[PDB]
């Protein structure tokens, strides 16, 4: 029956996958020269894969024993799924990226024109998206499948240590968590990776050993932006069931000396069951979103292109989901009391909204962020008027160009949680991340372009002319996805700072009206004092990284897979660091201070993260984009040399460790935090020292 | 009561002041071009004050009118007095400082350096003594006229006004003063802040061809704006101390049997309501004995240590006669327990002693990130040598790093704040932390007078021997502001965080009359309004600070191109338009709860308020950090401090640029922050009066 149809979609996901891999391999390269520089860049990605993997497996072993003495052993197992469902992905995306490059390039010769040349970049990125997408929900799928129905988690407990939760609710955490720590090492580390060589290469004005940035450019955009989604995908998700599951014991009535559940078992695990569901569609969709694109006629246009594959996405779920929402909880009762203003149909308004906010973010990053609109054109035109000029306009620049794209988050939640109250959020969150699969691909489009072009560079103008072109529409949907990846952070984010303040229900609360056990209160001075510790946090955190940069690039500049090792390795190091920051900090606090405090700091670091990731984006695009505005021919005469065009590159170099590093690694902090804070109340709630 | 005892102090500090006014104009000028340059900068000044002084009255009648309507008469009274009070503050201190910086500087020279310290000084208490004593006198005059005279301190009953419009008689008409602090300092800054800069900019956009303008410029930041920003944390803090305490009246009832209980009793609140205004006093009047002492002091080599035992000596005598006027005022009262006071009567002195601490350590934390002095900066200075992309980004990297130690000073003193005295205590911590801001004001002003002595030395060029003690003078001006700044930003955060509570406490509705506090004390961030507006908040302090960027620079060209077309063929035109340009940010600043709140209500305007101080904290702290360490990265070199050999040499010009960044960053868009999270507050507190019920959506 219907059932497993669905729950293979994950396979027909990775199975596409599979066959793009295929269709992609046999596709050929041009003379020893395209295959050489080729093959820098591909080697020196798996010796970088290489070591962080093996300092990954360090920390997954410590974390997953803890999770299982501490918790239960299910949530221990479903971490190191996770862990290795987003791993998986990593894996994957920078194999194929490192060898689909030159088959563009190539395609672009080969083929002969740029058209057929899309279709081959595209064709590899999906391989990241679905398989994002594919393993994501496989992981959910097993842990739902295995954990949930078989072993009765689906059918609120407290363990040997007397630490209490609802263990399937628990389980998801652990899982979560996994898909964390993959994503941080590669944010946080990968991150000081890929902008130390381009700061190393940018300090050597002569062949330098550029091609560790040539994989950074793929290391951040594929396998960075590919992993970030996925966790917020996965963050979107497990929160929804989190609040559904507690809800459980938080609304029932004493009558009579027996405990009513005036939320019934048959509610609650539908609406457990349902973002699986939706995920299922949404990864659907995005398959026949991105087939369509891939089968298609050529076109001359790619950007066109690549938008067909995101709209048809996300129609596709729009008009699925709606049937998915009315057909299923058609008759469930209660769902008044659960927070469905509008009964049944409530959480597809949600994710529809939530849709909405996604595209509208995107427009916002790229508004403030891409000349041909006015904000980067002005700092551009700016750079006449001096060096100083050009940073300061440029910080003034991102610091309102936080406004528009909050604002459109602001809205957005409101009207979210008018239609299905908390769980609206959460759903919003996933219909926002919904076609994670295609919005994936068209991330992970820019690097597999954009090395193609640098290929082709390595190695005519009229194959230069298309190599230009796809790396110009890379660039773009790069600056719209980060913006993207950002408003989709900020929605996980507080969806789990939700989750954490359900998980905090104590077996002596029961009974007590809602508004009495989903509280944090502001009066409290523990919770202004734990915003404000958070959002302190989140400036160090900011603040190191910048340094940890320098301090990397500084390491390589003093002198090609050993120079990459030698910088990994240092990266690594520096890591941790941030890490400790990231994961410890609930712990800390918690075991000092308890739940209260860590709410504030959590809600601390959502706020500032939110802010400052927006403003490091969009500044640091603008740089960007302001030189090349310059470097197109736009000032009149100024062009490629000159006072202006050097403000514009000492703009463009204080930019390029802002937009591409700061702002993800703030992605990561703000999501992971909370995760980690929703497993760990189960124990500083009751045990912390003061 | 002995009370009147205590009610005079505020005049004799005006007194004070009006003495130590006349004792320095009594002073000389040498040089007809000595006594010429003194003009200048002292005639550029007045020009820019008339049209501030035109525009704050302009927009103070309007909130006034407004405030009689919505609120009451006495409301709208107080608030007058209020802008009345810190305006006449800085219209003093700036007449004062514009005459004075010679007098410093012939001292270095007729006399010969410790008798130039001697003279500076005198000058700046000026300032300082009249913003503690006018604040003072003012929260005086409204507590006895309004409070005692019309009864509101006797009454101090829910009332509800001719518009069915409720609140707490005494609570809605201090607010309306602390409302009037924050306009003029709004103005002070927003507009002069812009203005300064504007000018500095425009000069160092090309002796003598602007410089003057720079030079007016940089007393209105430190002297009018810094005195006048300092009052309102002062003010703020006095005022919120105030709010608490009468709203506790309310709170603190328990229906019984169809009885109402007052379980905090009339006597405990009036006392309550009165113990910040006498701590404040005891403050001035231990300032003024720390600002005597230094003063009359057989004079030293170091002005660093004279600046430094009137702070200190302000502070030990504070800490000591408060303890004394802590105990004995609340020696045997009633119901403290249930207002939160963990070791009844004595508790809100251990308060006042955290904020103290809290005060002198973020000052602290605000030298060691921004003095070449210490490691921060040297390593910033010495990272020149790599070039200008290096340099940005690692003063970036160091702001958003100096954030982390004031703020854990501040986190660890609210929660000691709180044990102690309760959310009471929080209030009396910021008071504590200001309790001796007069002897703090005076160093702060004592900083613009110095700079100006110095470069009047360098346009005249008298000698290189008296120019080397006019040098000096100056070196630690700019030190002593960076402390200054510091502790004035910390102070800010404490205020904006009891204006918060504030803003909760003034929600209590007579139909929530009854309940249990904590039902009535809530704000929840589950809840998706107040989720929404603290994004909201948050967002809207980093556009504010986007804004001002923006608005020097826009501004400074309209100055560079008055420069171009006076010079191709003063002083107001620049000054007008950054005049202009600040309604724009000032509007932000005021309307944005009153829409926000019409629209959506108090939650949404909670979440905003604690978006803006969240936010507006952080940013505040970075800005000036970093802007002062670039400055001083600088200096670092011009002292000849790397073996690059130095000044205009290549790091030189790279950090020449990182201080051009940064100029706007620490004395504009960061100060303007320290107003924004605090009038935002107040603004609130006054308005929730109606949007709590008569709000849109
Ligand atoms: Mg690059
Ligand atoms: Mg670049
Ligand atoms: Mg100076
Ligand atoms: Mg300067």
């Amino acid at each position: 029956y219907v059932a497993a149809l669905f729950f293979l979609i994950p396979l027909v996901a990775l199975g596409f996958a599979a066959a793009n891999f295929a269709a992609v391999v046999r596709k050929p390269e041009g003379t020893e020269r395209m295959k050489e520089i080729s093959s820098y860049i591909r080697s020196g990605a798996d010796s970088f894969l290489a070591h962080e993997t093996k300092a990954i497996f360090k920390v997954a072993i410590v974390i997953a024993i803890l999770l299982m003495i501490f918790t239960t052993w299910q949530t221990g197992v479903a971490f190191l799924l996770g862990a290795v469902m987003s791993a998986s992905a990593g894996i994957v995306g920078m194999k194929m990226a490192t060898r689909a490059n030159v088959r563009v390039a190539e395609a672009a010769r080969t083929t002969k024109k740029i058209g057929p040349a899309l279709k081959v970049a595209y064709q590899g990125g999906s391989v990241m998206g679905l398989s994002v997408g594919g393993f994501a929900l496989l992981g959910l799928v097993l842990v739902y499948l295995i954990f949930g129905k078989w072993m009765g988690q689906v059918d609120i407990y407290t363990n040997w240590l007397g630490i209490n939760f609802v263990p399937f609710a628990m389980t998801v955490s652990g899982y979560a968590l996994g898909c964390s720590i993959i994503a941080m090492f590669d944010r946080v580390g990968g991150g000081v990776y890929t902008k130390a060589a381009d700061m190393a290469a940018d300090l050597v004005g002569k062949n330098p050993a550029t091609i560790a940035d040539n994989v950074g450019d793929n290391v951040g955009d594929v396998a960075g932006l590919g992993a970030d989604l996925l966790e917020s995908f996965v963050g979107a998700i497990v929160s929804s069931i989190i609040l559904a599951s507690y809800m459980f014991p938080i609304y029932v009535q004493k009558i009579g000396e027996n405990l009513v559940h005036q939320v019934p078992k048959e509610t609650i695990q539908a609406l457990i069951s349902y973002p699986i569901f939706f995920a299922l569609v949404g990864l659907g969709c995005s398959m026949l979103g991105i087939l369509y694109v891939i089968v298609k006629k050529p076109s001359d246009n790619p950007q066109r292109e690549l938008n067909i594959s995101l709209w048809t996405s996300a129609l596709l779920t729009v008009v699925l989901t709606a049937f998915l929402t009315y057909f299923y909880l058609k008759d469930l009762q209660g769902l008044d009391v659960l927070g469905f203003r509008f009964g049944a149909i409530s959480p597809w308004f949600s994710a529809i909204i939530g849709i909405f906010s996604g595209i509208l973010i995107g427009f916002w990053a790229e508004y403030y962020t891409s000349y041909r609109y006015k904000p980067t054109q002005f700092l551009g035109k700016s750079s006449i008027e001096g060096t100083g000029m050009v940073i300061s306009n440029g910080l003034s620049l991102g610091m309102k160009s936080v406004f528009p794209p909050t604002l459109t988050l602001v809205l957005g939640i409101l009207f979210a949680d008018y239609f299905a109250g908390l769980y609206g959020v959460a759903i919003a969150a996933l219909g926002m991340l919904s076609f994670v699969a295609t919005s994936v691909s068209v991330d992970s489009y820019g690097p597999i372009a954009d090395n193609a072009g640098g290929i082709s560079e390595m190695c005519d103008p009229e194959v230069r002319k298309i190599t230009d072109h796809l790396d110009a529409v890379g660039n773009t949907t790069a600056a719209i996805g980060k913006g993207f990846a950002i408003g989709s952070a900020i929605f996980a984010a507080l969806s789990l700072f939700a989750s954490y303040m359900f998980s905090q229900i104590s077996p002596s609360d029961i009974g007590k009206p809602p508004s009495l056990v989903l509280l944090l209160n502001m009066l409290d001075a523990r919770v202004i004092a734990g915003a404000l510790l958070g959002a302190a946090i989140t400036y160090y955190f900011s603040g190191y990284l910048i340094s940890a940069v320098t301090k990397a690039a500084m390491k390589m500049v003093d002198e090609y897979n050993r120079c990459i090792e030698i910088t990994s390795d240092n990266a690594l190091k520096q890591m941790g660091y941030p890490a400790f920051i990231a994961i410890l900090t609930p712990l800390v606090t918690g075991f000092l201070l308890g739940a209260e405090f860590v709410g504030g700091v959590l809600i601390g670091t959502v706020l500032s993260g939110a802010m400052l990731a927006i403003l490091t984006a969009n500044s640091g695009g603008a740089w960007d984009n302001a030189k090349k505005y310059l470097e197109a021919g736009n000032l009149e005469g100024y062009g490629k040399g000159s006072e202006p065009h050097k403000a514009l590159v000492i703009g463009d170099t204080v930019g390029d460790p802002l937009k591409d590093t700061v702002g993800p690694s703030l992605d990561i902090l703000i999501k992971i935090m909370s995760v980690v804070s929703v497993i760990a109340v189960s124990i500083f709630k009751h045990v912390h020292l003061f």
